[PDB]
C-alpha cells in the first residue's frame, strides 16, 4: 500500500498516485487519480471505531451525504473499507477534489464585493436543500465550504447534522456546546439546545460578516465570551427579547448586565455594501424567531444577480444514534455495503 506522511492509505487498486491535502483529528485527507473515471479526487482516511463520537460523525455524514445531492454541497463518490467488519479498521471516503476552503482563503485573499455576494448566494442555496430536509447542519463554518479554481463552493462535515426538532429546543443556561464556538448563536449559551433552522443561519451571518473583513466578527477567546464577543456589537436585548428567554438563570444574566448599545454594522463595515450589510442585520438578530430564514434570505436585495427560486432546489421528502460504538460500527458496515462489488 502507499504511504503518506507515516499513514497507510489502503485505497488500491482503484485510486494511486497519492498526494498530501491534510491533517486533523476526523483523520488524514489526501487527492489520488481515480483509475476509473480518471479524475483526480479527495481521499479523507477516517479511522473512527475506538470513539463513540467519532462513529456517529461518520455514520451521520455518510448516511446524510449519501442521501442528499446538490450542487452545493459536497458528495460521496465512494467509500473503501474493508470486506468484513472484524477486518475493517477504517473508512476511506472518496469526494469531489477541491482546491482550497474559505477558512484557508480568508487567511491570504481580500474577496470582492462579487466574491463575497457569489459565495453568500451558494452558502443559502446549499443551506436551503438542507433545511427543506429537515436536516440542521449544525457546524457552518469557513473550513467547512469548500471551494475549487472557478470559485464554486460546497458545503462538508454533515457528522454534527441534526433532524430538526424546534418543540424540543428549550434548555437551561451554560449548557449546551452547539456548533464551533466563533459561529454559535447566542441562544445555544442561554437556552436552546440548537435543534432549530435559525441556527445555521446564525452560522451563516458570522460566516458573512468574515468576508466582510477576513476576521472573525465574535472571536471568544474561550465559551463563556463568545456572549460577551456577541453583546458587545449586538447592545443590550430589547424587553420583548428578553421576555422570550423564560429561563429565570439565563434572563437574570442579561438583567444584570449594564447597557450597551448596538455597534453599527457601518463602522465594523466601512468598505461593505449597504445591501450586504441589511441582510447581514438580519442573520445576526439576537431573537432566533425573528432571525431571517433560508428562503427569505435568498429572496434579499444583496442576492438579486443570482435569485432564482426555480434554480433552487429543494430536497425530495424529510430526513436513535444513541448507540454503543460497536453497534455504530456495523450500522456505518451495512451503510457503505453498496461500494462493494456485490
Ligand atoms: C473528530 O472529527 C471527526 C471524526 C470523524 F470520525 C469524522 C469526521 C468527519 C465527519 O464529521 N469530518 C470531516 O471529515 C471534516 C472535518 N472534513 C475534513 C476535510 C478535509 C478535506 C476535505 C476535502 N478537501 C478537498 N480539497 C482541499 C482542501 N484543502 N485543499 C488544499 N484542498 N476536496 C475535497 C474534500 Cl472532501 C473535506 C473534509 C471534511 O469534510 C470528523
Amino acid at each position: 500500500p502507499e504511504m503518506v506522511r507515516g499513514q497507510v492509505f489502503d485505497v488500491g487498486p482503484r485510486y494511486t498516485n497519492l498526494s498530501y491535502i491534510g491533517e486533523g483529528a476526523y483523520g488524514m485527507v489526501c487527492s489520488a487519480y481515480d483509475n476509473v473515471n480518471k479524475v483526480r479526487v479527495a481521499i479523507k482516511k477516517i479511522s473512527p471505531f475506538e470513539h463513540q463520537t467519532y462513529c456517529q460523525r461518520t455514520l451521520r455524514e455518510i448516511k446524510i451525504l449519501l442521501r442528499f445531492r446538490h450542487e452545493n454541497i459536497i458528495g460521496i463518490n465512494d467509500i473503501i473499507r474493508a470486506p468484513t467488519i472484524e477486518q475493517m479498521k477504517d473508512v476511506y471516503i472518496v469526494q469531489d477534489l477541491m482546491e482550497t476552503d474559505l477558512y484557508k482563503l480568508l487567511k491570504t485573499q481580500h474577496l470582492s464585493n462579487d466574491h463575497i455576494c457569489y459565495f453568500l448566494y451558494q452558502i443559502l442555496r446549499g443551506l436551503k436543500y438542507i433545511h427543506s430536509a429537515n436536516v440542521l447542519h449544525r457546524d457552518l463554518k469557513p473550513s467547512n465550504l469548500l471551494l475549487n479554481t472557478t470559485c464554486d463552493l460546497k458545503i462538508c462535515d454533515f457528522g454534527l447534522a441534526r433532524v430538526a426538532d424546534p418543540d424540543h429546543d428549550h434548555t437551561g443556561f451554560l449548557t449546551e456546546y452547539v456548533a464551533t464556538r466563533w459561529y454559535r448563536a447566542p441562544e445555544i449559551m442561554l437556552n436552546s439546545k440548537g435543534y432549530t433552522k435559525s441556527i445555521d443561519i446564525w452560522s451563516v451571518g458570522c460566516i458573512l460578516a468574515e468576508m466582510l473583513s477576513n476576521r472573525p466578527i465574535f472571536p471568544g477567546k474561550h465559551y463563556l465570551d463568545q456572549l460577551n464577543h456577541i453583546l458587545g456589537i449586538l447592545g443590550s436585548p430589547s424587553q420583548e427579547d428578553l421576555n422570550c428567554i423564560i429561563n429565570l438563570k439565563a434572563r437574570n444574566y442579561l438583567l444584570s448586565l449594564p447597557h450597551k448599545n448596538k455597534v453599527p454594522w457601518n463602522r465594523l463595515f466601512p468598505n461593505a455594501d449597504s445591501k450586504a450589510l441589511d441582510l447581514l442585520d438580519k442573520m445576526l438578530t439576537f431573537n432566533p424567531h425573528k432571525r431571517i430564514e433560508v428562503e427569505q434570505a435568498l429572496a434579499h436585495p444583496y442576492l438579486e444577480q443570482y435569485y432564482d427560486p426555480s434554480d433552487e432546489p429543494i430536497a425530495e421528502a424529510p430526513f436513535l444514534d444513541d448507540l454503543p460504538k460497536e453497534k455504530l460500527k456495523e450500522l456505518i458496515f451495512e451503510e457503505t455495503a453498496r461500494f462493494q462489488p456485490g
